[PDB]
């Protein structure tokens, strides 16, 4: 549901072939929040239970709705909690097929996380999905050292956060659609363009 532990809890043994890791919206409850689980869902659906490890962002990451304020979009703290969950993919299954994703303030720390990766993870991550890209004025669509090819982002009109604003408005709360169709519909793609089938 909302919690997923895939990767923390993963035998090293028998790796995934596909990890994701996403970060959740501002107070949204468990890793996951609310669009978490609807891509989690599709995701198995393609690769099978066994297929997919889903992990979202939890422990340091409070998602505080504050944070949105800082320097990035989130903590230091938030970054280097979801940098070391890179890692341990990295650690734990270095065959597996990396993708990511993150809503609202989850998606400034998806972007300041693979930012900071070091390119040789970050080259791994096949594809990255950003709903209501609280940075997306300041980086004009873009995740710094990552190319356009292997991101996708969803801004909707009148979101006024990917308008270089802080403010919630309705539209920041209607991803619901993309969630469920083509953000799971483009992280299947691009896993499916490098690992074939």
């Amino acid at each position: 549901r909302t919690t997923r532990d895939d990767l923390i809890n993963g035998n090293s043994a028998s790796c995934a072939d596909v990890i994701f890791i996403y970060a959740r919206g501002s107070t949204e409850t468990g890793n996951l929040g609310t669009l978490g689980p609807s891509i989690a869902s599709n995701l198995e659906s393609a690769f099978g239970k066994d297929g997919v490890w889903i992990q979202g962002v939890g422990g340091a990451y409070r998602a505080t709705l504050g944070d949105n304020a800082l320097p990035r979009g989130t903590s230091s703290a938030a970054i280097r909690e979801m940098l070391g969950l890179f890692q341990q993919a990295n650690t734990k299954c270095p065959d597996a097929t990396y993708i990511a994703g993150g809503y609202s303030q989850g998606a400034a720390l998806a972007a300041a996380s693979i930012e900071d990766l070091d390119s040789a993870i970050r080259d791994k991550i096949a594809g990255t999905v950003l709903f209501g890209y609280t940075k997306n004025l300041q980086n004009r669509g873009r995740i710094p050292n990552y190319p356009a090819d292997r991101t996708k982002v969803f801004c909707n009109t009148g979101d006024l956060v990917c308008t270089g604003s802080l403010i919630v408005a309705a539209p920041h709360l209607a991803y619901g659609p993309d969630a469920r169709g083509p953000a799971p519909e483009f992280l299947i793609e691009k896993v499916r363009a490098v690992r074939g089938s």
